[PDB]
């Protein structure tokens, strides 16, 4: 840890203002009503980036971190050279968080979601005797599974049945993690959905996805390394959303940098996506509406099984929740933009040719929306882009590897017994 000190902050409630310590884990102000999310207000106001051997935790100036954990990468950002010609763009930019060792980037787990593993994990305290609850639709899972299991942190995870291909590692993990599906069928919030019913054992406490302030600022590092490296503020971030958190995070990040001052004081356009035909948040923003819509649930899933980006289906995301997906995009006068499963192909192969690795479906419909905003002539040939690529590399981190799949304890029906849920937890880690 060489000279590193746990990161001093205090939370502030979005709807409110209210300033407060944290108390340890606080996901909430408790003294307000209305739903919000909270937000570290970071001492250390100006960013200092650290030495490259301090991997993802560079950032741990605006990271809620009490210590650090061993073997972490950050965030590599680069200047596209053939995406950019392709596009007609002067100044594209590419973050990407995945494998690819020819540009720096070595995040074994190959997306973006190793932010946030190494950041909750290294708020939480280390004498926690409670078991951390993780609910994913997959990439998450992946990334908390390997830092739990390479840290000794006990650790359930949530995650449907349908995902659990993406449950895969080099090596057998510790049994200190733990998995519980849904049943075939279900979808991400059905997860979410079970997690919530195990989190009423005790001895068992919630990461609380998007209201985890570690998740947020670890997420938002992508947009720190993008900064730091452009030296200026993007004109345009573009990302692709199910539950929006990380839109929410580059804001946030955006606010904390304008704060900061040295790096120009301009709020980046989100420019955010989903993946036809699962693309609610999208509906909701294109009615005005920051309640989302009527959505069978039945038909959602049926939805889910459609999209080509697994990881880009929440029926519940933080869209109207104060500080949530919505006032972020209210705020930065940000667009949504949807993409077919073609569409998201089709940016797949051209990211592959163009730039030398691939990724993942989700990272395709955000380059399939960029390619779309560049042909309806929104983005002007000279503005500052930031394409976040949040994984990549599988293909070739994959190969000539044998892997490990991490697989279900149990799986559930979608609505299941709440006591026969919690006996079953408490006994996995009994
Ligand atoms: C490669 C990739 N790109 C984009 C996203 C969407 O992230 P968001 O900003 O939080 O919606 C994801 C989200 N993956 C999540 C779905 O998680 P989420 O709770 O929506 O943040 C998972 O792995 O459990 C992703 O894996």
């Amino acid at each position: 840890m060489k000279d590193f000190t746990p990161t001093p902050y205090t939370l502030e409630c979005v709807a409110t203002g209210r300033e407060f310590e944290d108390t340890g884990w606080m996901l909430a102000d408790p003294q307000c009503k209305t739903p919000s999310l909270v937000r570290a207000k970071y001492a250390r106001r100006q960013l200092e980036v650290k030495p490259d051997e301090y991997g993802f935790y560079k950032f741990c100036d605006w990271l809620p971190v009490r210590r650090m954990l061993k073997g972490s990468s950050a965030p590599v950002t680069y200047k596209s050279k053939g995406l950019a010609r392709h596009l007609g763009l002067e100044n594209l930019y590419i973050t990407f968080n995945g494998y690819y060792p020819a540009i720096g980037a070595t995040m074994s787990t190959c997306s973006f979601k190793e932010t946030e593993a190494f950041s909750v994990c290294a708020r939480a305290a280390e004498d926690e005797e409670r078991v951390l609850v993780v609910a994913s639709a997959g990439n998450t899972a992946r990334a908390f599974a390997k830092v739990c299991s390479d840290n000794h942190i006990k650790l359930l995870l949530s995650v449907p049945y349908d995902n659990i291909e993406a449950l895969w590692f080099e090596h057998p993990l510790n049994p200190c993690v733990k998995l519980i599906s849904c049943e075939k069928g279900g979808d991400y919030f059905d997860a979410i959905h079970l997690s919530d019913i195990a989190l009423k054992g005790p001895g068992f406490y919630a990461e609380g996805g998007a209201k985890n302030i570690a998740r947020r600022d670890g997420m938002a590092t992508t947009v720190l390394s993008a900064v730091t490296t452009i030296g200026r503020i993007p004109d345009y971030y573009f990302q692709a959303v199910g539950s929006g958190t990380g839109a929410i995070a580059a804001w946030e990040a955006n606010m904390r940098l304008i704060e900061d001052g040295r790096f120009g004081s301009n709020t980046m356009k989100l420019m955010v996506s989903q993946n036809a035909p699962f693309v609610p948040m999208y509906d909701a923003w294109q009615a005005g509406s920051r309640k989302m819509l009527a959505y069978e649930d039945d038909k959602a899933r049926r939805d889910a099984e459609i999209i080509d980006a697994k990881v880009l289906s929440n029926r519940r995301p933080p869209y109207g929740i104060t500080g949530g997906l919505y006032d972020a995009l209210k705020a930065t006068g940000g667009e949504f933009f949807v993409a077919t499963n073609a569409m998201a192909r089709k940016a797949r192969k051209l990211f592959k040719e163009l730039e030398g690795v691939d990724i993942y479906s989700a990272s395709g419909v955000a380059l399939a929306s960029l390619v779309n905003a560049v042909a309806a002539g929104k983005i002007e040939k000279d503005a500052v882009v930031m394409l976040n690529i949040t994984g990549g590399g599988e293909e070739h981190f994959k190969e000539d590897k044998e892997l490990w799949y991490l697989k279900p304890s149990h799986v559930f029906p979608l609505e299941p017994d709440t006591d026969d849920v919690v006996a079953k937890v408490e006994a996995l880690f009994a």
